[PDB]
């Protein structure tokens, strides 16, 4: 059971740092769980929750939400899409599409229940 009160930044691990191989109707499960529907897609990056905090260090540039809190990774990383194609919540299932491709993240200050570094990242913002 994932914990109830997750901080912003446990949240994106959650959803987004994830290894591969993996198969998306799996790795969803638990994301659609936590939010009580089929999400209709999300993307899985396949790097370390430290090296996608690294990212946080670089520059700082642009989000789309037109913060400036956002940072571009310096290289691209595979990365699995996937994007719902059928079922009734929470019989959800997906298709799997592997790209490979730079992203951005906002990062924030840590929160309390946050491991300690100078920043963590909150939110995919873009992948590019
Ligand atoms: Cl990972
Ligand atoms: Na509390
Ligand atoms: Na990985
Ligand atoms: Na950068
Ligand atoms: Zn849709």
């Amino acid at each position: 059971m994932w914990p109830k009160r997750l901080t912003k930044a446990h949240w994106f691990e959650i959803q987004h740092i994830q290894p591969s191989p993996l198969q998306c109707n799996r790795a969803m499960s638990g994301i659609n769980n936590y939010t009580q529907h089929c999400k209709h897609q999300n993307t899985f990056l396949h790097d370390s929750f430290q090296n996608v905090a690294a990212v946080c260090d670089l520059l700082s540039i642009v989000c789309k939400n037109r913060r400036h809190n956002c940072h571009q990774s310096s290289k691209p990383v595979n990365m699995t899409d996937c994007r719902l194609t059928s079922g009734k919540y929470p019989q959800c299932r997906y298709s799997a599409a592997a790209q490979y491709k730079f992203f951005i993240v906002a990062c924030d200050p840590p929160q309390k229940s946050d491991p300690p570094y100078k920043l963590v990242p909150v939110h995919l913002d873009s992948i590019l």
